[PDB]
């Protein structure tokens, strides 16, 4: 990744001249996105190698940095019809990414780093990796929200569960704010986001009390306390 950083920088300079309105440019960009997605290797069951620092992980980190640069210039501000090209590129990128199920891979990598955080607390490459793997689903969902014609990604309850668990970590000074804003955007209303967060916090504190009394000897048997 480090030695190929100049390479994808050159790719970025080459793509800065691409116009999303032309069919040839859009097709070439879509092919490049599909090739990068296939390079991501979400089908790999070898998640254990994703936790350790490796060349493949750094290459993937550079890949999402390049993709974030691509979708970070979608501001209609001072754009000579560029706004339209940026919107088309954003929509095509979101469709290609979501249709490939990289979101499930995001869930797997998040739950893998959750084990790392659990192990480290009880006994800045990581920060950048976590920020990118949280920003990519955030940006994808934002783009799909801006374009209702793209089918919405399906988020079951587990995603909220680990996102809340990550929120319980007090080692996140600002990205915690970003995750909170992400969740209130996902719910769409502050009421539901706060309701889920409070419910998880209460459930976690309650099981904490339960197990703390279990270990001491106050046992909850059939909802009856036995000392």
């Amino acid at each position: 990744g480090v030695r190929a950083i100049p390479y994808m920088q050159v790719i970025l300079m080459l793509t800065t001249d691409l116009d999303g309105e032309d069919e040839k440019d859009k097709g070439a960009l879509d092919n490049l996105l599909s090739q990068l997605i296939a390079e991501l290797g979400m089908d790999k069951k070898d998640v254990s190698k994703k936790n350790e620092r490796s060349a493949l992980n750094e290459v993937h980190l550079v890949v999402m940095r390049l993709l974030s640069v691509f979708m970070s210039r979608t501001k209609s501000g001072s754009k000579s019809s560029i706004c339209e090209s940026s919107s088309l590129i954003s929509s095509a990128t979101a469709a290609a990414l979501l249709s490939s199920g990289a979101v499930d891979y995001c869930l797997h990598v998040l739950k893998s780093l959750l084990e790392y955080w659990k192990s480290q607390q009880n006994d800045a490459y990581t920060q950048l990796l976590t920020e990118m793997v949280l920003r990519l689903p955030y940006q994808i969902k934002k783009i799909t929200d801006t374009n209702s014609r793209i089918p919405p990604p399906v988020f079951d309850h587990s995603w909220f569960y680990f996102l809340s668990e990550y929120l319980m970590i007090q080692q996140t000074p600002f990205v915690r704010r970003q995750v909170r804003k992400l969740l209130l955007f996902i719910c769409g209303s502050k009421e539901k986001y706060r309701q889920l967060r409070d419910l998880h916090t209460l459930d976690s504190h309650v099981r904490g009390i339960k197990k703390l009394l279990e270990e001491q000897g106050i046992f909850l048997r059939a909802s009856v306390v036995t000392a």
